Formats: C-alpha cells, sequence, structure tokens
C-alpha cells in the first residue's frame, strides 16, 4: 500500500534527512520551556524589609516574613529584601510571591500544564482537519508570540495567561512533530523515530542549563527561549505536507504532487514519473477503505484503566522531582546538568533490559526503583547532600527510562485498530499528571515532607498494577 510508495519514491533519502532534522530541531527548546520555572521562578533568600528588627528561627537564619513591631511580631508591610547575589530578578522577586503567595508560584506552573493538556486535545483535532503543516506553522507563531509577551507581562495574571497560551501551542508542536515525521517514514522505522524524539528532548535539558547560567534575568531568559521560535516559523513554510494525510483526506490529486516532489529531492525522478492517478488509486486501496469502544469492550477496558495508571504515575512523579532543584545544597546550574546527563545512560539501560528480559519485569524495575529512591529521599535528613542528590538523580533516571518503556509497551499491547486512539488517550493521562504534580507540591505548607511521600507512594502503587498486563516479547 502506501508503505511501498515511500520505498519506491526513495525510502529514507535526502528529503527525509532534511525534513526530520528541521521538524525535530525545535524539540531542543521543549524541555527548556516545561522546566523553565526552575530558573525564572527561583526563590532566593528573603528577609523582611525594616520600616534587631528581624526575629530568627531556631536554626539561626532570619525568619521569613516576620519582623518586630519595635526595635529590640507583625507580618511584612513594606515589602521584602531579596538576595541579589545568585538570582538577579525572578518572578518571585518581581511580584512578591514569597509567604502569603507561596502557592502562586506553583499555580502558575499548573496553569502552564493546563495549556499543554488543552493544546494536545485542541490542536490534535485541528491537525486532522487543516493538515499537519498548517497547524505546525500556527503553533510556531503562537509559541514565539505568546512566549515573548510573558517576558513583558506587567501583572501576574497576564503572565499566567501568556504562559497558558504558550503551553497550548507547545503541545501542538510536540504532537505534530511526531505525526509529520512518522507519516513520511517507512513503517519499520516508526519505532526508531519515537526513540530519536525522546533523546532529542533529552539534550534540551543541557541547553536550558547552559542558557540559564549565562542569562539569569527572568525577563531576558523568557524572551531568549521564545525568540528562536520566530525563526522556526519563517522556515516552517517550506515543509512538505504529509502525503499520507492527503490521501486519507480524499484529495488524491495533492498526494500525487506531494510524492513527485519527494522523488525530485530523493533523486529518483524516473521512479517518480511512473506515479499517476491510476496507480495511486489502485495501490491506496486499504487507506481510503473511536474512544467509545475503549470504554465499552471488556477486554479493552482492562488495558485502558491499567495503562492510564502507568502513564499518569510516571509523569506525576517525573514533574514532582524535576521541579525541585534548590533543596539539594548544590547549585541548580549543576543539578540540572546532572539531571540531563543521567537521562542518556538510563535510557540505554532501559533499552538494553527490555530486549534482554522483557517488558513487564522492566516496567516494575523502572517504577518501583523510582518510587523507592524518591521515598528514601524524604526520610533521609537534609543534612546529607551527596546522599540525597544521588538518590534523586537515580530516581529521575528510572523515570526517564520508564517513559521509554511505557511508550513502547503501549504501542504493542493495544491492537492496531485502536493504537492511535490508545496512545493518544494514553499520553493525555501523562499531561494530567503534570497538572496535578505542582498542586500536590502546594501542600508542603500543611506538612513539610508531604509532597515527597506522595511523589513516592504513587509510583509504588503503579508498580503493583503493571502485573495485570500481558508482556510482549517475540
Ligand atoms: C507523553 C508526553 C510526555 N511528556 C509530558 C507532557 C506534559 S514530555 O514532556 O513531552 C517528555 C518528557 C520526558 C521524556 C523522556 O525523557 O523520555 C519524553 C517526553
Ligand atoms: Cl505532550
Amino acid at each position: 500500500a502506501f508503505n511501498d510508495l515511500l520505498q519506491q519514491v526513495g525510502g529514507v533519502g535526502r528529503f527525509q534527512q532534511i525534513q526530520v532534522t528541521l521538524v525535530v530541531l525545535p524539540l531542543l527548546l521543549m524541555a527548556s520551556h516545561n522546566t523553565l520555572q526552575n530558573f525564572t521562578a527561583a526563590i532566593p533568600t528573603h528577609h523582611c524589609r525594616p520600616p534587631v528588627w528581624l526575629p530568627r528561627d531556631r536554626q539561626g537564619q532570619p525568619e521569613s516574613c516576620l519582623r518586630f513591631t519595635s526595635p529590640q511580631t507583625e507580618p511584612c508591610t513594606d515589602g521584602w529584601i531579596y538576595d541579589n547575589s545568585t538570582f538577579p530578578s525572578t518572578i518571585v522577586t518581581e511580584w512578591d510571591l514569597v509567604c502569603s503567595h507561596r502557592a502562586l508560584r506553583q499555580l502558575a506552573q499548573s496553569l502552564y500544564m493546563v495549556g499543554v493538556l488543552l493544546g494536545a486535545m485542541v490542536f490534535g483535532y485541528l491537525a486532522d482537519r487543516l493538515g499537519r503543516r498548517k497547524v505546525l506553522i500556527l503553533n510556531y507563531l503562537q509559541t514565539a508570540v505568546s512566549g515573548t509577551c510573558a517576558a513583558f507581562a506587567p501583572n501576574f495574571p497576564i503572565y499566567c495567561a501568556f504562559r497558558l497560551l504558550s503551553g497550548m501551542a507547545l503541545a501542538g508542536i510536540s504532537l505534530n512533530c511526531m505525526t509529520l515525521n512518522v507519516e513520511w517514514m517507512p513503517i519499520h522505522t516508526r519505532a526508531c523515530v519515537g526513540t530519536l524524539i525522546g533523546y532529542v528532548y533529552s539534550l534540551g535539558q543541557f541547553l536550558l542549563a547552559g542558557v540559564a547560567y549565562a542569562v539569569p534575568h527572568w525577563r531576558h531568559l523568557q524572551l531568549l527561549v521564545s525568540a528562536p521560535f520566530f525563526a522556526f516559523f519563517i522556515y516552517s513554510w517550506f515543509f512538505i505536507e504529509s502525503a499520507r494525510w492527503h490521501s486519507s483526506s480524499g484529495r488524491l490529486d495533492l498526494t500525487l504532487r506531494a510524492l513527485q516532489r519527494v522523488a525530485r529531492i530523493n533523486g529518483k525522478r524516473e521512479e517518480g514519473a511512473k506515479l499517476s492517478m491510476e496507480v495511486l488509486r489502485a495501490s491506496l486501496q486499504k487507506e481510503l477503505t473511536s474512544a467509545m469502544e475503549l470504554l465499552r469492550c471488556p477486554t479493552l477496558r482492562h488495558l485502558f484503566l491499567c495503562l492510564s495508571m502507568l502513564w499518569f504515575a510516571t509523569s506525576f512523579a517525573y514533574y514532582g522531582l524535576v521541579m525541585d532543584l534548590q533543596g539539594f545544597g548544590v547549585s541548580i546550574y549543576l543539578i540540572q546538568v546532572i539531571f540531563g546527563a543521567v537521562d542518556l545512560p538510563a535510557k540505554l539501560v532501559g533499552f538494553l533490559v527490555i530486549n534482554s528480559l522483557g517488558r513487564r519485569p522492566a516496567q516494575m524495575a523502572a517504577l518501583l526503583l523510582a518510587g523507592i529512591c524518591i521515598l528514601l529521599n524524604g526520610v533521609i535528613p537534609q543534612d546529607q547532600s551527596i546522599v540525597r542528590t544521588s538518590l534523586a538523580v537515580l530516581g529521575k533516571g528510572c523515570l526517564a527510562a520508564s517513559f521509554n518503556c511505557i511508550f513502547l509497551y503501549t504501542g504493542e499491547l493495544y491492537p492496531t485498530m485502536i493504537r492511535q486512539t490508545g496512545m493518544g488517550m494514553g499520553s493525555t493521562m501523562a499531561r494530567v499528571g503534570s497538572i496535578v504534580s505542582p498542586l500536590v507540591s502546594m501542600t508542603a505548607e500543611l506538612y513539610p515532607s508531604m509532597p515527597l511521600f506522595i511523589y513516592g507512594a504513587v509510583p509504588v502503587a503503579a508498580s503493583a498494577v503493571t502485573v495485570l498486563l500481558p508482556e510482549t516479547l517475540g
């Protein structure tokens, strides 16, 4: 069928190398946006601005947001004095998100993930109607414009609104980056394309660490990260629309003109000449010839409820650990580098294990170790720095490996008639976990160590539900 035409037109040739590289390139800045709150919203040490004046906690530091009424307690009313030695200006220092507004920092991150969740749902449907190239162009422009306006937001509600729209646009690019590349690649390569995207996203953690080290101002950093998406919109007009979508849309005239252009780039002009309407109609016989069944059929229910738990738990604990970089005693400019560095060997071990033993034993190992490492982190006293840092790095490594393991597992358990819906609805649960993770982080005011326990007790429970899945090997 269609797979033969791509092989006939040149397979993986010059066009595929140019297009896939250009489409996947913006994924470097994807990790620089989700994690950006660690650098544009860091909390420097703040002691209350005097009108001797500042009571001290039993540790010894000046108490946060309590000052003596008369010189040697009353809450701050003249503002705060921040530490300008390592963080010049973050959104916490710009709008006093310190004591009565601790949750306002986490709420802004939660509102961003609502954009990511809403972006995939809306722009996923919009892609199937206006194409994959047109939606990608509109997402490149929206990400650049909405990201830029956040760097100039005069009010906190304006900052949240212009970051929610950035999250809405940044889900469309990630979703369409996979679709526009997979559809132009042969079927047997589809497994490799998903791996490349994850590794490309992995290198994005390094880029954020490098940029945030040289441009610490939050207004400059937010603008600088969203600046390149203007250049990703200028060259987005030269993409070649996915020919598979054109054939499915019923416009077989377009899919002949799309394939011939690929033949010219790939150099197989003569084989491109043989293409015509009549051969296209005959070859594309099975191409032109629903989530409701995912909740109705009994045998498919057991997969959806189970698989939604692994997707949710893996992402819920991933963003409950990535966003905590300041409680380790090491500079965040180094922990972020280490966090992205452990991503690669952990994924390689994950790929090595599944091919060696299976998928179910790999899934239990990936999550339970992450749940144990996170849980042990909370009990271990903060005095230990190397011990606590090692556990968190090891925990984030497993959760990175769990993402690859659960992505391949979803693509092999769901039947081919449902996979597109099952994978699409599977990743939606992942974005739901990213929303709830900051909200769970907001309860640290009720109990200092509660968020770590919830971030650890969830993957442990998920490791106790992955035993209800048929392993796929051979
Ligand atoms: C199903 C999407 C998962 N995501 C969460 C969306 C809010 S993601 O941010 O795009 C991501 C994170 C990490 C890795 C990895 O390292 O394996 C891959 C993808
Ligand atoms: Cl996503």
